[PDB]
């Protein structure tokens, strides 16, 4: 029970930490959105008054009512329109593989997702079953990448040899060369094809591979047969490249905990002398 | 190259999984897409105000509307917590472009903090765990007794009892709430359904839970892909065996 009680109050620490981080994170992120929020709302209200008062046909809690059945469409893809009343199907043979791709990964972009009960319980079982395998497959794609690294950064080392101030220089070599690779080139492909930003490029890039997948970007959802795969390969390759990025960032996470813990016993003793 | 071969399967898993998915989901498709087109001309001749110029109009703003309509003192919080766990439900996301370069830092550094505190949280439930198990498979094939009673329990704590709360909150049916749940503790969360959405005692304990059932799920994901590699050896010596016995008896 004696380390228990140390285990405990690191957790809670961590918590704590944690608690904070969320609430300077919300600060933020209220501070940087709501603004636009309002402008967005007020427009959206103008537009709708203007729109009712050019047509105050029967509709009003019919208007309101048939946004909301847009709404649902919406989630799906509201996609009723004079001009091509035929439609494509978001469930064809690739997108469903596509899907079945996201669920594995625990990505989840969720731009198209199961509506029927046997669909839900499927990927309900198909996820609990796959999370696991798809797991081993990218445990070994990154053993074969990290063995393929320590290859070349053994090539490396060797020319820079003019053993503890090395490894700085190879985990550099590494990160430049990861986040070209897996981060520069996919995301200008991307900003060519998918029509993006560079920021919006990037920004898929990381939600992406950082299992995260907010919906907002997808390559394979608009419209616009060999760039699928390879983006689906890619986001493997990138999964393992970024689980090691994140496993290195919370090395360096706890090296600054502990640096701090050590610098504030410092301050507490000396109070100035 | 093992891991090849797993990715040999892991293809076929998928498309498996996406022949399935096509066949469950795309007859519900044309449903509602027919279901769509006839709503459309109901609405058209049911106001001949509208005209068919008159209603892409409002059809197109409502898309834009959809990117936009949120971000209130406890919303931003409910989504730094998505953005640190990788659930990433969607519902609201970043627009500015501040915003988008924040949450990319935000969440390269709070993935592997939150990290930390999900490690700790897990080893802390374990041995709460171990305690009380420990003390029954004392009294009492004995780990797969353990095992069975774990996975019971667990579902009923972190599954079925949130789920239910769900329902009855949040309006869902039970296959719904079951399916929110498996879908944010496996850390997936599509979006088509969350707890926090769809506009202050029930936001705050949904957080706190999404963390243990994350726990929660973490472990029993691991034992899920024990049991895989398992059966794995187990039909790597059954092929071992029907080929020894092939080749015993092609020798004949
Ligand atoms: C070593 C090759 C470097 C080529 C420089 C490419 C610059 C093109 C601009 C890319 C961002 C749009
Ligand atoms: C859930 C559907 C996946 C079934 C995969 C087939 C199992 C055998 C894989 C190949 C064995 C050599
Ligand atoms: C119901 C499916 C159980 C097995 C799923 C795939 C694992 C079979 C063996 C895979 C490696 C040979
Ligand atoms: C965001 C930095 C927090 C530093 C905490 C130091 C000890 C609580
Ligand atoms: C601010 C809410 C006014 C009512 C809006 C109802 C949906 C159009
Ligand atoms: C557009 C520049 C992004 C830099 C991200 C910083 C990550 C530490
Ligand atoms: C479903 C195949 C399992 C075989 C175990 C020996
Ligand atoms: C923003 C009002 C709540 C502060 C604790
Ligand atoms: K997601
Ligand atoms: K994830
Ligand atoms: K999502
Ligand atoms: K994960
Ligand atoms: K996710």
């Amino acid at each position: 029970s004696a380390i228990n009680v140390m285990k405990w109050k690191t957790v809670s620490t961590i918590f704590l930490v944690v608690v904070l981080y969320l609430i300077i994170g919300a600060t933020v992120f209220k501070a940087l959105e709501q603004p636009q929020e309002i402008s967005q709302r007020t427009t959206i209200v103008i537009q709708r008054e203007k729109f009712l008062r050019a047509h105050p046909c029967v509709s009003d809690q019919e208007l309101d009512e048939l946004i909301q059945q847009i709404v649902a469409a919406d989630n799906a893809g509201i996609i009723p329109l004079g001009a091509s009343s035929n439609q494509v199907s978001h469930w064809d043979l690739g997108s469903s593989f596509f899907f079945a791709g996201t669920v594995i990964t625990t990505i989840g972009f969720g731009n198209i997702s199961p509506r029927t009960e046997g669909g839900k319980i499927f990927c309900i079982i198909y996820a609990l079953l796959g999370i696991p395998l798809f797991g081993f497959l990218l445990a070994g794609v990154g053993d074969q990448l990290g063995t393929i690294f320590g290859k070349g950064i053994a090539k490396v080392e060797d020319t820079f040899i003019k053993q503890t101030k090395i490894r700085i220089i190879s985990t550099i070599i590494f990160i430049l060369f990861g986040c070209v690779l897996f981060v520069a080139l996919p995301a200008v492909i991307f900003k060519h094809i998918e029509g993006w930003s560079a920021l919006d490029a990037i920004y898929f890039v990381v939600i992406t591979l950082t299992t995260i997948g907010f919906g907002d970007y997808v390559a394979g959802g608009s419209d616009i047969d060999f760039y699928k795969p390879v983006v689906w390969f890619w986001i493997l390759v990138g999964l393992a490249y970024f689980a090691a990025v994140l496993s290195m960032i919370g090395d360096w996470l706890r090296v600054i905990a502990k640096k701090t813990k050590e610098a504030v016993g410092e301050f507490r003793a000396h109070a100035a002398e």
